[PDB]
């Protein structure tokens, strides 16, 4: 469904997303989606919003991430929905 070429595309995070990304990676004017996905994923793991003991679901209602995605939780395996939530928070270059 999701082509690997999508990860090479260039995007610019809006202010709130950039704030989250900055807590795990260096600030950049333009990121590749691969970068956005890793930093977002790393943020989730270091803050333990995703416990591999809790069946693929990320709980973020007590985190800025929840404000960013507009949901209290989501599955790490439903990638299509994740992409859609992320794009609400960035502008394509
Ligand atoms: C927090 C879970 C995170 C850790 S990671 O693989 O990024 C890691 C930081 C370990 C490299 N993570 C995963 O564990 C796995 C889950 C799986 O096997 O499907 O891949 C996720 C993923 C990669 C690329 C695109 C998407 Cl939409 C999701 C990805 C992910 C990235 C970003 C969001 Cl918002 C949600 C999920």
């Amino acid at each position: 469904q999701i082509p690997a070429s999508e990860q090479e595309t260039l995007v610019r995070p809006k202010p709130l997303l950039l704030k989250l990304l900055k807590s795990v990676g260096a600030q950049k004017d333009t990121y590749t989606m691969k970068e956005v996905l890793f930093y977002l994923g790393q943020y989730i793991m270091t803050k333990r919003l995703y416990d591999e003991k809790q069946q693929h679901i990320v709980y973020c209602s007590n985190d800025l991430l929840g404000d960013l995605f507009g949901v209290p939780s989501f599955s790490v395996k439903e990638h299509r929905k994740i992409y859609t939530m992320i794009y609400r928070n960035l502008v394509v270059v």
